[PDB]
């Protein structure tokens, strides 16, 4: 058996929106200590990796490990079916015929029960996070989202450049160009808004804006976004959940296509 | 002559939205005691039947009966032309060249007058309400609307099932399934929200979701919705107006297409 | 050099929306005393003419005259890139390679700099305002906008008719007709809302609704709209800026196409 009760369905809804772009079908490995899920896009340049621990649920129980393969368009369709604030419960049995999603509101009446037919997916799981990235920064998710959205209208390629205490986002395109330059600082009235940066090596990488636009919709899960960039590996964009994370690994455009 | 002054145009606007889906042209029989109107969809599985009495107007006068045949797309276009709160007045003469819609706001200046060319429709009027239905229920229009909207994304056929004190809405589809189960109760703090049910015979009927989605947009006219279901007749969905009603008769899917 | 600092980017954004409809590329002549710009639509029936004086800026400096030819779709794309309240600064040099747009918010950090490649446009500048128009009226921009939007759904041609103290807007079309009749008055509690009219000659002109819909989006720049109409010239619709204007000259439909 498996019973995972979210305190508010909105968290699961936004987690799956993190995947609803950018990728199609997903395996959800539920183990005794929580849920992991991974998904690669078709061009195989962006991996989405979710980890929800037990404390991020209001209740959680998994007797044996169980893998739930799900169509994200169909699961999203099912996930529009409550309020954001209803307690959504995932329920499955030993070898799962299908997953069962059980909503419940503050008015304990009229409980709604959906069921998603589970598909079969072959689980090629990737561990591609490095130990050392060339630079690490963190900034408010809102601010990263606006930078990406704005620059995405000038060209289809956004270029992130890190020098000593200087983070430069640039898009040069046919019509024109744009450049947002941010610098590290500590806001004392609100550590909400600070911009942290550790630079071990300057970086100059360029990413497709399609994918950065995909990545920034995790802003609805975390106040802040962590960006680990490296010339030797895909870049990592991390949104921290209440004891968990949603991660986007994105490969930069190559040298000759910059 | 005919002068029918709505206190607020929004009521007429929402009544015609009740028809703007699901059907195209409509006859409006205006008699000394108010307005009736009827309209069948093309597949001839859903009838929309409106009755507005005199008291639902702020003023009403009809010397002789008169039938106003109207294109609902065109009348809707005309009906976007004020505020929701302006006093809309229908005006016609003995044998009507066309209908005249006269708006007026709280600032008695700049009055706006539209005219809709009347068409010719042959009035095949249907009296298909039964005396006894197998079961009758009533529930808040908001709640019925959310049930229908949610379940409509899983399959194109919603199945209503009434057993002793148990009302079950179910959609099973290709991707998955959903089931909302409600039970009768009396809310004392708010009779707004109660769920009434009289069951003389259990029912198990299945309706096309296209049409239930059409039906639920009468939620903007009434706090509550009344559903009379029967295996021997089309189901009746009723929204009560201030001394009147908007009714949807919907034929269930047949036995072999369930 | 040229440095023109708007106190709020929203003004420039709305000015360019005034052009984003109805016309494609535009020359902006910046001289020592401010900015002028002109643009004709393809059918050559509507001219848009902007004049921003120095006081409409929070800061302004232009050493020598300079013409900035801009793609309005591309400049609009760039103009979605801040907040409405950031101080947008236009910057160019003696002979301009391209225009530079520099945003700045209340939080003086992270300043964003865009650049629009300038095109080459041949400046056929028109001075088509008359001395005497047949009639002049002024009314709230909101009210003119609603009249146009409403009447635009009945036909594609709106007909403005001015008699002694009577301003009549009419659209007769295939489906039906509509007519808004306004009359001059002075509101004392709010000169905001008054309707002024000087009639030297009655007018009966008819305008394509495509273009009136284009014209009314200047409502976001001025509380009021001034309409000079004449049978001997294109009609002039004027929105007054804080020491400036946005003007729409629109040729009426001819006599035989009324």
């Amino acid at each position: 058996m498996l019973e995972a009760k979210f305190e508010e369905a909105s968290l699961f809804k936004r987690i799956i929106d993190g995947f609803k772009k950018c990728v199609q079908l997903v395996n959800f490995q539920c183990k005794e200590d929580g849920i992991i899920a991974q998904a690669v896009d078709d061009s195989r340049v962006l991996l989405v990796s979710l980890e929800i621990g037990v404390e991020a649920f209001q209740e959680y129980r998994c007797d044996h490990p169980v893998t739930l393969g799900m169509d994200l368009t169909s699961l999203s369709k099912i996930l529009r079916c409550g309020n954001n604030t209803d307690t959504l419960t995932l329920i499955a049995d030993n070898t799962p015929d299908s997953i069962i999603l059980l909503f419940e509101d503050t008015k304990k009446d009229r409980i709604a029960e959906y069921s998603l037919k589970l598909m079969d997916i072959d689980a090629d799981f990737l561990k591609i996070e490095e130990l050392q990235y060339d630079s690490t920064l963190s900034l408010p998710s809102s601010e990263f989202s606006k930078i990406v959205r704005d620059l995405s209208q000038l060209s289809d390629s956004i270029n992130i450049m890190i020098t000593k205490e200087t983070i430069k986002f640039v898009a040069d395109g046919d019509i024109g160009s744009g450049s947002v330059i941010i610098k590290p600082f500590v806001d004392m009235e609100h550590p909400e808004t600070s911009i942290k940066l550790e630079m071990d090596q300057p970086v100059d990488l360029t990413f497709g804006a399609k994918y950065l636009l995909d990545i920034i919709k995790g802003s609805s899960l975390s106040d802040r976004v962590g960006i680990r960039l490296s010339s030797e590996a895909p870049a990592l964009f991390q949104f921290d959940l209440k004891s968990g994370f949603l991660q986007f690994f994105l490969a930069p455009k190559f040298n000759d296509e910059e």
